[PDB]
């Protein structure tokens, strides 16, 4: 007891070094983002142009759009294989291993890999997104910063580790609440205790959304605009879509895993039959990216007008469908790439389906079928990453409808519950056991 | 422990259903609970408002049904704690965050009826003191007494529904479940070891109270303070300033409650009547300063929107701030069942305000508005004194909805708790806790 007396006296009194030394790791991984970011647009902007060039021969301007992409991600899963293969895929279950100092942070490899790898994948036009890299990027931005400055501890090690990986998904989405929460409610060691300062993650935040602010001020990511209130009485549907979003988590959760070993059968691990696939992959995204944009890229373009309620039934069946083939077809090739923005492109499609069904069986509820696409924007983050508490706090800052917060939780929820209920894991987790099964076998 | 993770990480979240289900309950209770809290603090403000009215003429006997109706109602708050429950007693924030530690006890079967109805009296009295804290401690209570009655077993269960019912505590007392949620993980949970807090399960609790209290009071808002205006990448140093200065200050407002305690007992000595008498001395003071000065009494909440839209003169927000301070501590420094939080945000809503009023006068270049720097400051005293800032800033952007000032916000109230810090001050809640902690093996 006298121990506690002791120590809560002793509260949040967290050393000045690590304090100063969040904020440059903050401003680093913001500069970091916001370069990486700038990077995909232009690459993306190239292959736009070259197809105007070509804009006459459909067969040669459906070639063009396949190499440039196929190039590309090429050259992607090339500089991952050859200097860096713990810079595949995402990158947050890399980083949650760190904090549990059961992988390595090698940043001098790492972070010109997965900066110049995210280039070409994402760049390409590949569904992947840039919450994991950045993620990842992020926490050896901050190991980097502990090696250079000889700071010592598993405070500071913990720390900057963690600043580093808020500070990137902070970046990534504008979302710095978000940020913050991930590392406290998923990013951080979750069945130990650990030193890492909250007030220390936050100065590395707020740094790392300066940066993103200065660069990217004006423009929002997604604009949803201010749409209808929830009835009391109109709240059971929402945990009605939460009940689908949860039972449905863990089948895209087996999936995301199985498709992981069969894409491996088609390389067996060699390079070469790797980087060839990936460009067969990435060059597929090129070519869909023309032919039907919705089934390829990044999937922020859609969010939008879904929840606009501007597709069809169909045309959402469509791309639903679509998605999640060219989701897993990216994400579990190895690429360097997340999977966590192309699932809010995929929550928010499923619930403006759910909103349209909805509002046809219930004129009397007045609906907004909008208002299920935002209900269901972080679910599939609730039921197959499951942490619906950044997710529901995530859009809530992207879409900036605060008064379907109740939908939003209540919907969350649901899918939590029955991705428990229904044998799912949480994703993250699930790959980092994965691989740390791998290393003692 | 390699072998260890990869066990334990397939098993992650996967809490009992016998919880999940405990969870719903709590939370429903503690709904109904801070509900009907709510509607029984206004309706004894409503009849003290009537009996004013009743004597509307005389104003020497005006102002003494104003100052014994408080007075009377203060005697029964602080006499329901000091007979049945000590520890009912203050904010109830450090007694369930003792709980958490195993600390402390949960006497559910008195302190829910002293701290229901014996801050029923000192709040609906009118004194400055807040529901959120209240509702916290009877939340975790109703926590504790379903756990016990259902004979639920395990550490996992105990903590987990006493932090679901403290967590749907702040959640019904604000309408705000995020807020609540953070509240407990970020300060509320045991902060030095680890511990099997369900945060599924506190989810599932912050939902059904905050439904429970949207049936009773939907269509309107604790606060009102509309869409303001953005704030420049510019404009942005002065809110690590306003930051600062509450910084300094928190620290210092940490230590006055805390001798206000001391300063007060002497008054009484620990003697039942003596502080029975001195609570009806200040809560019936604040009876009379609910008629001559409403804005130096009661819970604050009201004078909010008013000073975000600079409705306030600066010498009026200089006096606000000033007598408030005072009526703040002589409240909640006397032992009588209710919070320091809510009229926090009171005090720092008119800092901020008084900040943005300067900040436009001396900068017409960047176009103010000085209730940009009142939302900012709004959850400010909240980090630097309670050094909290995540759940402060999470909470005033639920109640305000001015999203577009998230970077103000996030920018002061660190700049707030930086400062708490390098001043040497400490988390009030934890100061508290370890004072009462430390007298329990003081007296042995």
């Amino acid at each position: 007891r006298r121990q506690l007396i002791r120590q809560l006296l002793e509260r949040d009194k967290t050393p000045l070094a690590i304090l100063f030394m969040a904020a440059v790791v903050g401003t680093l991984v913001g500069l970091a983002a916001v370069a990486f970011d700038k990077g995909v647009a232009w690459l993306q902007n190239q292959r736009m142009g070259a197809l105007v060039h070509t804009a006459d021969n459909y067969p040669l301007l459906l070639t063009v759009a396949f190499l440039c992409s196929a190039v590309l991600a090429m050259f992607g899963y090339f500089l991952v294989r050859k200097y860096a293969p713990e810079a595949g895929g995402s990158g947050i279950p890399e980083i949650e291993g760190a904090l549990e100092d059961q992988r390595p942070v090698r940043w001098w490899r790492v972070l010109p890999v997965k900066f110049f790898g995210g280039l070409g994948t994402l760049g390409g036009g590949m569904v992947l997104g840039r919450a994991g890299p950045t993620v990842q990027i992020g926490g050896n931005i901050g190991r980097m910063v502990l090696d250079i400055f000889r700071l010592k501890g598993d405070e500071a090690r913990h720390t900057l580790l963690a600043t580093g990986a808020a500070a990137g998904l902070a970046a990534a989405f504008n979302a710095p609440l978000a940020g913050i929460l991930f590392i406290i409610e998923e990013m951080r060691p979750q069945f130990r205790y650990t030193l890492i300062s909250i007030k220390a993650v936050f100065i590395g935040v707020i740094m790392s959304t300066i940066m993103y602010r200065i660069f990217n001020h004006e423009v929002a990511l997604i604009d949803v605009g201010k749409l209808s209130d929830a009835p009391l009485n109109t709240l059971w549907l929402y945990l009605i879509l939460g009940i689908i979003f949860g039972i449905f988590g863990p089948i895209f959760n087996k999936w995301v895993l199985g498709m992981q070993d069969l894409l491996h059968r088609v390389h067996g691990g060699n390079i070469t039959k790797w980087v060839l696939m990936g460009g067969a992959i990435g060059g597929l995204c090129g070519l869909l990216g023309f032919v039907a944009p919705a089934t390829s890229g990044g999937g922020f373009n859609l969010i939008p007008i879904a929840t606009a309620g501007n597709f069809s039934m169909g045309m959402l069946v469509f791309i639903f469908v679509a998605r999640v083939i060219t989701t897993l077809l990216c994400f579990s090739s190895g690429a360097p790439g997340g999977i966590f923005a192309p699932m809010l492109a995929l929550g928010t499609v499923l619930g403006t389906a759910f909103g349209m069904v909805a509002v046809e069986l219930f004129p009397q509820y007045h609906l907004e079928a909008g208002t299920f696409a935002i209900a269901g924007m972080g679910a599939l983050l609730a039921a197959s990453i499951r942490a619906p508490l950044t997710g529901i706090i995530l859009v809530l800052e992207m879409t900036d409808n605060y008064q379907l917060i109740l939908p939003m939780i209540i919907t969350g929820l649901g899918a939590t519950l029955l991705a428990q209920f229904t044998g799912g894991k949480p994703l993250y987790s699930a790959i980092l056991a994965r691989t740390l099964a791998k290393q003692e076998a």
